[PDB]
């Protein structure tokens, strides 16, 4: 229903940051305070407003992303094919035809296609056909200019799973992940708008969202963890050092 647009025609660091804040502010429950921190926390699941639409506006067209408001998981994407026909591709276990019709009204039922692979990084990465290093998303790098290049691969083009998968990897990280982790946001704005190398720390943050959220929710007092934690990149005792942007909903603080 609700939609936010990122103007990639005339991108600026401030616009990107405000865009992420709009996502955070949309899904958060301001009454939720985890571990005595000021970090935004996603609110309880809604049965009336389940999805959020993100529009990547470019000079040659617009590609859209659909995310679940309850956890920021990707559910689908919209892009015009080589015949300028709007088409929506979705993950079966994430959304239905009726909901997809409401999310992307410009796409007719016949043009709704269920993706052949899973929504997890592993499944998408295998279809991305990355041939160097560990062959994971880390090998693609990050950045505004990279996102623009990836969009060109799906915008008004014949669907190629390799290009589609690569677009999803970058789009998910530049939106959902950047919303959750300020460290990721800061890397993007620091190198704005250039493409740059990703890091082990970037991946380490992503795989430990739940662990980090659980730690702040139930083992943290006034921003200080009750015991040292290590999520892969070193010992942390203060939640502030994690530079979190959005915590997973785990219920209300006890």
């Amino acid at each position: 229903a609700t939609a936010y647009t990122l103007n990639l025609a005339n991108p600026s660091a401030s616009q990107y940051s405000s865009f992420l804040d709009q996502i955070r502010n949309n899904v958060r429950d301001t009454s939720l305070i985890y571990g005595g921190t000021d970090v935004e926390v996603i609110g309880a699941p809604s049965t009336t407003d389940k999805f959020l639409r993100l529009n990547f506006q470019g000079p040659r067209g617009t590609v859209s992303l659909g995310l679940r408001r309850e956890n920021l998981y990707v559910v689908a994407y919209l892009a015009m094919d080589n015949a300028n026909v709007n088409r929506a591709y979705y993950f079966k276990n994430q959304i239905t035809s009726a909901e997809l019709t409401a999310l992307f009204p410009e796409v007719v039922v016949a043009n709704q296609k269920q993706l052949e692979y899973g929504e997890d990084y592993q499944a998408i990465e295998k279809n991305a056909k990355i041939t160097t290093g560990d062959q994971s998303r880390k090998e693609l790098g990050l950045g505004i200019n990279l996102l623009i290049t990836m969009i060109d691969g799906v915008n008004k083009k014949v669907r190629v799973v390799k290009d589609e998968a690569r677009f999803l990897l970058i789009a998910i990280q530049m939106t959902a992940e950047a919303a959750r982790f300020r460290y990721i946001q800061n890397l993007v704005t620091k190198n704005f708008p250039n493409k740059f190398d990703s890091e082990n720390k970037v991946i380490q943050f992503q795989v430990s969202w739940s662990k980090i959220s659980t730690a702040i929710f139930g083992d943290c007092k006034n921003g200080v963890f009750n015991k040292d934690y290590d999520f892969g990149f070193g010992k942390v005792r203060q939640a502030k050092d994690l530079q979190m942007g959005l915590l997973k909903y785990l219920g209300r603080p006890k």
